[PDB]
């Protein structure tokens, strides 16, 4: 409801920001060729998702700061904040993508696997993540809460690749590795590589634009928020195989590239020496016939049902975390982001 | 000589960079192997090229403050700063040779070309530029030009990448681009790509340590340090080609990878219809035979006279903007540069 109400404008504002990002080519013709380029990134890969997690930059901002406070300038940097936080995914996604060996992404080609962009998607990803600190320069530079954004981002963008540096380690491709996937290393990765940038950052950036800097109140939102990402990892991991593809517009790559995926953690700790082996030679490679075997074990033991239990426990346990440590923040912040990803199928 | 006076020490300090960097290990037991991975990117990625660019910060920030304000904190500073620099290099390095298809760099196999990294060097190379972002907070964040520190490595990365996308853009693969190799396109090319980072930035960031922070000051810098950038990209384009691959470490890759190089403009503005169509034939492409015949032609055109010839005239240019533009910094911080880079052929 919250988010549905503040959609439009969110998504209506990205011709500013698309605006402001491409004004440079005026007083610098030299560079119109990449401004251009730059444009045709943004509109192919920062279009298309969901936008929760930009999103939850402006709700938070309107559900923290004094409405009295919030003048059009303010809900102009709350918005660009919020498109701040997409442009990080959209970078993230674009060479996530590359390395993962993704066909699609939000329902069409990966931006790299179209003819004529390939590695190069690697320089646009990159420019994707610089517009960030242009857009905070353009429109926060002079806010006392300036220098916590730049600091939020940065450190986010560390500690989700920190993450990402897991998830690979942990899935070498043409090598076994099923002792290293655990309940433990897999709560590790997610942690990093998801939780920090899709929970505690957005909501983190709109305390900060609200004036709401302590160390507590930062700390006490994220011991939810971290907790609500590894749910929203979980809830991935599932989606990349038995998600519909027409919902998630994403074709699922977590076997074929022997991740660490919440499945095959709850695979191993239920199979038997006979399915573990079966696992064993049929996980981590290309082919179609072997990635069907071992969907098929999943199903076989009831990995599904084993899902939906964990959803209903989590959510239980995210919102027993809201009673403890939403105070002195109103738990609606917390709850509109819990209603938006729970029993969620995109 | 002011450089092969720094060096020596420079280089020792890598060491603290590299325990720092690596000293979040303790804390927090469950990134171990992340840790250790960033251990291994930066010592195969940020070690074994000539630290220039790192240098100059300490060579400028020695003459830039006075030598009773440079105690051992402020010292380890200068030093920390110039590996923030070297992070930049190494970074930006890791993906550009993705990028290019190259073979070698700085006497070894490029590191996603090492079997077991691969594109994981994407991911890599973005962690060494966070780790930039970390050494100026572990080590500047209390001091008054922490924000310009921030505001300019951010700057800088967003111009070298817009160079960067004027440089792909310009170069298509399995495309003829010759109409596009002007001289007027090269200089916009090589202005953002490798002028802003590789000569601005590190003189800039000593001189905000210096506590110089005009804007006048700073653009009068500049206005020597881009044209010195430009000469070393040109030089740089001469030794793809015609350069000892045993002194430059590195297989050259323009005229296979269809760039716009120096050498490609001078040979355009010189060639006759059938040298032109020699050109045409032969240049952007894979095979041996057709990367040998663009080099006979350069040759058959006087191109290394061509370009000795320019090394004296920009270096005399050069030299008058540093009368012009010096003042009132010591124009030793231009020269020992400009030393540094002229009449070398690493
Ligand atoms: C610099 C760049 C390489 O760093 C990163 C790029 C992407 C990511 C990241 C984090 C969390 N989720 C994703 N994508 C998901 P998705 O591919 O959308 O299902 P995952 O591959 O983990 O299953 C990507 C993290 C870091
Ligand atoms: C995010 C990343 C893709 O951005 C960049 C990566 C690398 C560079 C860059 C800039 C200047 N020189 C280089 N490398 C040289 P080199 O390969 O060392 O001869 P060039 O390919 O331009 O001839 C790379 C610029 C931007
Ligand atoms: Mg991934
Ligand atoms: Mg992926
Ligand atoms: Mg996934
Ligand atoms: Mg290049
Ligand atoms: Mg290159
Ligand atoms: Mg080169």
């Amino acid at each position: 409801d919250v988010y549905a109400q503040e959609k439009q404008d969110f998504v209506q504002h990205f011709s500013q920001i698309v605006r402001v990002l491409t004004e440079d080519e005026m007083g610098h013709p030299e560079i119109g060729d990449a401004i251009a380029r730059l444009k045709e990134v943004l509109e192919y890969n920062a279009i298309g998702g969901k936008y929760n997690r930009g999103l939850t930059v402006v709700v938070a901002f309107r559900e923290l700061v004094e409405p009295r406070k919030q003048d059009a300038d303010s809900l102009q940097r709350a918005w660009t904040v919020g498109w701040c936080v997409e442009l990080l995914q959209a970078f993230f996604l674009v060479a996530d993508d590359i390395m993962d060996s993704s066909l699609t992404r939000r329902g069409q080609i990966c931006w790299y696997q179209k003819p004529g962009v390939g590695l190069d998607a690697i320089n646009d990803a990159n420019l994707l993540e610089a517009c960030i600190y242009r857009l905070l320069k353009l429109y926060c530079r002079e806010q006392p809460y300036y220098l916590n954004l730049i600091e939020l981002f940065l450190q986010s963008s560390y500690q989700t690749e920190i993450g990402q540096t897991l998830d690979l380690l942990t899935a070498p491709q043409g090598n076994v590795d099923l002792v290293r996937f655990t309940e433990k290393r897999y709560k590790s990765i997610v942690k990093y590589k998801t939780a920090f940038y899709s929970f505690y950052l957005p909501i983190a950036a709109a305390m900060y634009m609200a004036g709401i800097d302590g160390e507590k109140e930062h700390a006490n939102a994220k011991k939810i928020l971290l907790e609500m990402g590894e749910f929203f990892q979980i809830q991935d991991d599932y989606l990349d195989l038995f998600g519909d593809p027409s919902v998630t517009g994403k074709i699922g790559t977590d076997i074929q590239d022997n991740k660490c995926s919440w499945l095959v953690v709850q695979c191993l700790q239920r199979a038997t020496p006979e399915q573990y082996q079966i696992l064993k030679e049929n996980y981590g490679q290309k082919e179609a016939e072997k990635v069907a075997r071992v969907k098929a074990l999943y199903e076989e033991l009831d990995l599904p049902a084993v899902f939906l239990q964990y959803e209903e426990d989590s959510y239980s346990h995210i919102m027993a975390l809201i009673e403890q440590y939403a105070a002195p923040l109103p738990p609606a912040v917390f709850l509109g982001l819990a209603r938006k990803i729970y029993k969620r199928r995109k």
